[PDB]
Parts: C-alpha cells; structure tokens; sequence
C-alpha cells in the first residue's frame, strides 16, 4: 500500500463531473473544481485544467494526471507550512500519508487548525491523538473514512485500508 492507492480507495474515480459529500463539483480522483453552485463555471475549470474542450468529461489518463498533481502539491504544502512541516518530519512513512490524506481532503489550512491533535500526534501519543481527532466536524460528516485515517495514526500500519 501507498498514498495512490489509499487516496484511491477514499475517493474513488468518476470521469465525469460530480458533486462531492459537501455538494461541490469535482472530478477524478477527489480534485475539486469549484465551490461554485454553477455548472458551467466548473466544466470552465476542468477545460482549463485539462487543456482542452472537455465537455465536462475526462479520460482516465487525464483524471490520473490531475491526481498526480494534486498529491505533489499536498506534499509540498505540507513542507512549506510551519505547523505541518515539524509533524510530518516527526512521522513514520505510514502515518506520513494519513497526514498527508487529510491535506488532500481538507487543505494545509484545515489540517494546520487541528493544533491539539498534532501537538499529540508530534508528541507519538497514538490513542489520545485519535481520541482527539474523532472531536470534529470532519470525522463527524466522514465517519467511515475518518475511521481509516485514525487507525492508521493510531496503529502505524495500513490495517483499515485491507
Ligand atoms: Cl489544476
Ligand atoms: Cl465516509
């Protein structure tokens, strides 16, 4: 198991436009395009995204090039910020990727404001972090894929992803 393949497993691959859980357009693997409520301005996005007049469709090569993108940039973002940067360091490569799987869903500012349970996570305090973590409106709206990511900080293997 690696990050492909976990982010993979929690977000699924649709070719076409959809919304996703919090009701906004998408595409691929989890790359959001929009928060904007119109159609148009995300098949706009994607073209751009993408390069070319899609229609509001894309080849999974193309869904695949976006989620190679996408998992640079959360990795990236991770080492540029200041908060996130000194956890993930701290990090095994296992809980490495929970971490960086809760960057992709949420964004370097979401995750950075989780200040306790990085405190926690930084300090290897395994079940007080997850204890910790499940106090939110994250895990409270994803509870099954919340659930993954926790058992994963909390064991350091990749048991809830088989
Ligand atoms: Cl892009
Ligand atoms: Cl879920």
């Amino acid at each position: 198991m690696n990050i492909f393949e976990m982010l993979r497993i929690d977000e699924g691959l649709r070719l076409k436009i959809y919304k996703d859980t919090e009701g906004y357009y998408t595409i691929g693997i989890g790359h959001l395009l929009t928060k904007s409520p119109s159609l148009n301005a995300a098949k706009s996005e994607l073209d751009k995204a993408i390069g070319r007049n899609t229609n509001g469709v894309a080849t999974k090569d193309e869904a695949e090039k976006l989620f190679n993108q996408d998992v640079d940039a959360a990795v990236r973002g991770i080492l540029r910020n200041a908060k996130l940067k000194p956890v993930y360091d701290s990090l095994d490569a296992v809980r490495r990727a929970a971490l960086i799987n809760m960057v992709f869903q949420m964004g370097e500012t979401g995750v950075a404001g989780f200040t306790n349970s990085l405190r926690m996570l930084q300090q290897k305090r395994w079940d007080e972090a997850a204890v910790n973590l499940a106090k939110s409106r994250w895990y409270n709206q994803t509870p099954n894929r919340a659930k993954r990511v926790i058992t994963t900080f909390r064991t350091g293997t990749w048991d809830a992803y088989k």
